[PDB]
């Protein structure tokens, strides 16, 4: 089965994804994945392209076996003391600034429960591994997926962003050839020139006002085939899939598939998705489920949403505690953009895109490329042929 | 690690819990699982206590291994033929009117998806594992998580609905002195009276109108230890977690975590708990965060919120194919209430009790809950002795 | 993915096997779980056919969700109180002579350990389960897993026992043809004439001299096709696969694949199985590799061996303490039989067919037994056009 | 839970080891990685220290999250082409003599099966990760799972060499104070003299008649607690775990615990270890069990066995197919040693330290190494105070 796993520290050596059970023959280069890293730096307003594929990958092919991409930290000769794999002389390191004490967890980061959860009496080893920065890492391992989905199915994933801050909802979805002008060419990823404007304005504002923002992003998968994903159980429901892996995400507080909270409000009456004839199988005419119903992708486009908090700390305005002391603090910030939601819905694509492949492995199995084609060709003539 | 497993059809002979995983020495019975079955049938507006605990409790104490439940098909004489699970004479099946074939999938429901996805002519098979009567035996299984819970930790899951249909949404949690009035006393399972009020007229509206209503449920868990969860990775955090076993429930199509999509739209300045000096530890006043920091407990409340979509087909109003044909058709209702949110609510706390559960077990090991107990009592005090 | 759970205690109210993961379509039959169950009993020298299909099954055909099986315990009326889920007045259980603690673990079996490791002060939680009943659900999900082998690659798992006791182990192996001889037909499920002879002389002296023996057995899986398990970790090995599966038998201390141990005594010119050419593909004239070459299936039959202890304690022979006192004690027995070799090949056939199964879906993916069997054709004739 | 993945091509740029799931605070090292990847290549008769911990280690200390080893090819230069991640233009490709195509596959090696799995018209992407150079990213794993467990349980893990081809088996474990003279100081990591000229007397017979060898190797786990692995599932118990562990490595093809299958020869009466009262707890004076009852650590050595296969292809003896043509040839080897089973006891350790610290983090739960030992403590007072 597709599995993915992410390693490394925000300023440790490097990064690390590792993809395993991918098919071999799916074609995917470090440009493909570099790619997609540049376009996680995107958002209003990398480093750089030396990424390293380690493993699985030979002449631009899968391999079959684990594909590792090693992504370089580009200021490693900062921390290589501070974030040295090996012991370090305790007194060459007591003369360090950089690796004085964090004692001060952030309001709304991993620092104080991680901190209490591995007896850390430093936030360092939580906030180095807890850090957006290890998104990076899922963002090369979803290229892989991505690459897959692309080849097997011709599907598609994007992004677009719907709020930041207290800007005023977009609605109506885009195909993949917009993602050009989403894609920064727009400052806020947006899809909508209106609701942009707006976001816009939101970050202009907060920034102006030394604060920062979250937002709700949405990905969309166009070209799924029927039936990824499985009602036969809760966790092979690919609603559960995806709300895993999107939640998962750093600062994301909220997930929905199509319409969802919304969906709530409404009656059973307008609430789902009617069905028609059409010359080519049954056609909708909305698309409030998302894509998904009974867990399984039902031949409408693959909605995601994300809520994204605030990410970056608002520079002195958290009351936190010092854990040395027990005395009343600020909370310091690590970051110091005000907003990352565009960069988010790239990261959101990224999950969407992973859980997508390994359900259709799950479903059209294969060990090639050509053979999980050909078992989707099967697969898509028995639709067909009814 | 704790591992849950559903079995059964709604109308198949029975359906199963097993429950892997879990500690000897939890205090649970089969009243307590009736118990919990019978609060899944509460809401506006069972069949019977015979359940039976299979495996894996010995005079109601946990044994350590995998504790199976089968919860009873009360009807089973009326489906012993159709739902048989061996061959019957099809020719004394084309008699069988019940045995007609479902052809018109429901829009909403696993039908059309789940029917292409494995090839069947006939729905039965897809909705009967499909069904929300699967969510039965999930609470059967959560109720030795509660047991646990509440035992090993001294947490207690509970649920509120905060809204309904177009209601007003309700805002500020319940503890578990209100579940009683919560439960139903109220037909809404209501924390606030206004909201239930406002709730109970949507309800009446939809009767009246022939239609069908979703809400949005909150499912708190009290008294949890910091440190539940993990940053390491996105699977490993609390809120993927909570999110792939809330979302996985049927009918579910929104998870958040405390404010969730609201969260999205604050400023960092306002979006986050700040933390203070306690005689105790850290205290905050909000818990915006929902009781999550870094995919970890941080000692605030947890709340997990859900939307869910109408679930019951509303009766002549949604068009669906006849998939034999190809022909426009109205979608047939396999259920005839109006609203299920409440219940809904305990499902919620049922996915939530089993995460939370696992994941307890994940940093506090054990094989007993005394070891366990000691385990927690040991990681209590090096939390306090800081 | 193929997943198969085992819940229940030897003297518990009923065995649960849940199966996962299945195809829909696959034909089987509460009949053929008894089948199987029945030859789970053959052996020198059941209790009964209701056994019962909880879910997962229609008129004997595979649903696509989770089959529950159910095996009912016997002497349930005899267990009731002792084995009780529920509380029981500890004053009517003081009573009970069959309740008396069981503080004397047996040599060989999971007491001690169990014991410790779970805090328990009697070893009837730990027997309960550790026991090899338990094989019996093991049986009844194997039997499923048969039911596709055959269906969906006309692959037959049969074993056949190669020594008991110190008798002179056999060489040569049987075709599914063989089984109905193999099976008791033959006392001790022996394939060859001689061996059998040495093996029930084995038998009658280990009774005559009270003691209890173990043997070695081999299962045997004819007609996999080529690529089923993957080189590309240890863990997706066929090999390390079937070792999990085999070694966690009960009383299993050994396994190898065809000729094992004895292959490590080999040269490499003799130890392994060269190729020539065929009308109808590569041939092999040897087996030495027991059908596994990198960790995957390779076109010749798969053999597995599994080194079996003697299970039944012998009677007054094994010192232990009990563990009440600190005291020096004989271990009683919990079981009389002799020998249990030839029904461990029947388990092991189970457990090869389950990890095949499982493996084989991996590789041919599909939802129904008909995508299944698509994807496997598309695979043999992509073998075969080359 | 601990986890453990392996990716890298032996040709490949660099072998990556990723580590899930381990404590914080677990004192390990880069020297005690590469200590172990020199140890690995011990035997009758590196490269180089720069292996790179990537990830997951601080100062010599884990970290808690991921913790990711790089191991670099050291002749990358000449592969760098041939093994390429990226499309290398085709043409200069078709210069390179070193990437002629490997259409012949080596009997006993993944070569033929992998290529018809996949299919690939060339062996060399099987070849690549299915070679045993994987086993070093698996021993730069198996070191953090050694600190872990020397530092939480003052456990060790040893192997000796018991066999090579026809040598005379040797009987009688070492402890951790022999390790020194087995490791080499032993050209074929023997424990006992006489065993060892023996192997090596086997070893020059082989490289004088051009021929390769197998061999039986045990590795000893001393002072585990009672109670690891579990008897209430078939893959729960330890057995079924280093079994699958141990088998997956590559020419592996037989697992024991303790007496294995001579235990499968003995009668119940000298078939297990009894038990004997003791100042300290209860003793034994045998160890048939290998220090596994029902799947549990039982307080005795862990005794696992393995038998290789000879890996190393014997130069001009075995016959293949060309798979390109059809038509016979003989199999070219690409390794050149006469005898891998020494570093194969190396390997055997790695395998079962990791399965033994993913055990005991089960049991123990922990998230930081204090925490993991407190509960330890508490553990094994609980079993002293009984």
């Amino acid at each position: 089965m597709l599995r993915w796993i992410t390693a490394g520290e925000s300023h440790g050596r490097a990064l690390v994804a590792v993809v395993e059970g991918m098919v071999a023959g799916v074609h995917v280069t470090s440009a493909d994945i570099a790619d997609q890293l540049a376009r996680r730096r995107l958002g209003y307003g990398f480093e750089r392209d030396a990424v390293t594929v380690l493993s699985g990958i030979r002449h631009g092919s899968t391999l079959g076996g684990p594909i590792a991409i090693e992504i370089g930290n580009t200021e490693w000769p900062k921390w290589e003391t501070v974030m040295a794999a090996d012991p370090v002389d305790p007194a060459e390191l007591a003369d360090v600034a950089r690796n004085a004490p964090l004692t001060r967890p952030r309001p709304g980061h991993a620092d104080y429960a991680g901190m209490l959860k591995y007896g850390f009496d430093d936030a360092r080893p939580v906030l180095e591994r807890a850090s957006a920065r290890e998104t990076a890492a899922r963002v090369a391992a979803g290229t892989v997926a991505r690459a897959f989905l692309r080849q097997a199915l011709g599907v598609e994933v994007l992004s677009h962003v719907i709020s930041i801050g207290a800007s005023a909802p977009y609605e109506g979805p885009p195909p993949r050839a917009e993602d050009l002008p989403a894609i920064d060419a727009s400052p806020v990823r947006a899809y909508d020139k209106a609701a942009e404007a707006d976001m816009i304005a939101q970050i202009e504002a907060a920034k102006k006002d030394g604060d920062t923002l979250g937002g709700v992003v949405e990905a969309v998968a166009l070209g799924l085939p029927v039936g990824l994903g499985s009602f036969t159980s809760g966790d092979h429901r690919l609603d559960s899939q995806l709300a895993a892996a999107v939640m998962g995400i750093q600062a994301i507080k909220g997930v929905e598939i199509g319409d969802g909270f919304q969906t709530a409000r409404r009656r059973g009456s307008r609430a789902h998705d009617e069905m028609y004839p059409g010359p080519d199988g049954v056609v909708r005419s909305t698309n409030r489920a998302g894509g998904l119903e009974g867990g399984m992708t039902n031949g409408q486009p693959l909605r995601v949403r994300a809520a994204m908090k605030p990410i970056s700390t608002v520079p002195r305005a958290l009351a936190t505690v010092d854990l040395a002391t027990g005395d009343e603090a600020v909370a310091i910030h690590q970051r110091s953009d005000v907003c990352a939601v565009p960069a988010a819905g790239v990261v959101v694509e990224t999950m969407v895109a992973l859980v997508l492949a390994r359900a259709a492995l799950e479903k059209f199995g294969g060990d090639s490329l050509a053979e999980t084609q050909r078992n989707i060709a099967a697969y898509q003539r028995s639709v067909a042929d009814r």
